[PDB]
């Protein structure tokens, strides 16, 4: 299906870690200056884990409506991002689902490797859990995550009878799941639509600490044999991302394994859509994860 116009125009127009890292937080504000997020409630936090202090940003909405405190890990890789890069998107999730929202700064890869960030986010998932009844909520937590994030959301639902952490539902926007395997997307749109081959490769090498991390199921989480059991899932892909069909075909072995899944794919959209307020889908989407969550209870 054709390139989205706003979309192909955007991908028209266009050092140290340090500084990759302060650029990727540039074009971030440069996008919510473009469109600037709704005025919302927060709360600046730090949550005790097994690695370290991880600084959290609890969104309260005007209005409460759904009965789950969601969990939301940022993007970036791994290496880049934070809280501020993604309030554009965890704002707008908070005021439409309506729901409190915690936002998580987990530690940064290549400083932390990996599992640290895995480790982590478990251990703030459990935190709010714990937290949600004395904020007149059910402690079931929905975890959300886009790339890395979901990634990472992906990974803590696959852990979480295991670590007694109760989950309810796991919100994936256009997830990396599999580390190991080439897929037609990845191959097919590996150069020119934002996310390209090069930077997935140097992502992986700060991440993973050997090579053979790759197939590891906390690492890759579509290698995974059982989902039975798992939280009711949504997952949203782009249609030119090359996560793209690792991301559908994990949503396709959840519906198989009787996980509640609903897999949409944006046509004519690219990999980030849902940090990037310029493009109308990205609301399309959020309402999406409304949608979805009021089906939840
Ligand atoms: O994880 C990613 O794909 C990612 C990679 C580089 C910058 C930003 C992102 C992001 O999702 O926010
Ligand atoms: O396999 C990937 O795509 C991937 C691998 C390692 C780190 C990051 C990513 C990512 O795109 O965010």
């Amino acid at each position: 299906m054709p390139l989205d116009p706003r979309v192909e125009q955007f991908l028209a127009q266009m050092l140290s870690l340090a500084e990759a890292r302060q650029q990727f937080k540039q074009g971030a504000l440069l996008l919510d200056q473009m469109v600037p997020p709704p005025p919302v409630d927060t709360e600046d936090g730090t949550v005790v884990t097994t690695h370290g202090p991880v600084r959290i940003r609890r969104y309260i909405p005007d209005r409460l409506r759904f009965s789950h405190p969601l969990v939301f890990y940022h993007g970036g890789g791994f290496v880049f991002g934070d809280i501020d890069t993604h309030h554009g998107l965890v704002a707008r999730l908070c005021q439409t689902v309506g729901a409190t929202v915690i936002s998580v700064d987990y530690s940064l890869a290549p400083e932390a490797k990996f599992p640290v960030p895995v480790a982590e986010c478990i251990d703030v998932a459990r935190w709010a859990a714990h937290e949600a009844p004395g904020w007149g909520l059910k402690p079931s937590i929905v975890v959300a995550g886009d790339s890395a994030g979901g990634n990472l959301a992906a990974v803590v639902s696959q852990r979480a009878k295991d670590e007694s952490l109760p989950i309810a539902a796991q919100l994936l926007f256009y997830p990396a799941l599999d580390m190991v395997h080439e897929t037609p997307s990845k191959r097919d749109f590996a150069r020119g639509y934002l996310l390209e081959a090069d930077a997935m490769q140097w992502f992986g090498e700060q991440y993973l600490r050997t090579p053979d991390d790759v197939s590891h199921p906390w690492a890759s989480p579509a290698l995974s044999p059982d989902l039975t059991g798992l939280p009711p899932a949504l997952v949203i892909t782009a249609e030119y991302d090359p996560l793209r069909d690792e991301g559908e075909a994990y949503a396709e072995a959840l519906r198989a394994a009787g996980v509640p899944t609903e897999q949409i794919r944006f046509d004519g959209m690219i990999h980030g859509f849902m940090t990037m307020p310029i493009f109308p889908q990205m609301e399309a989407a959020i309402e999406a994860v409304a949608r979805f969550l009021e089906r939840i209870d």
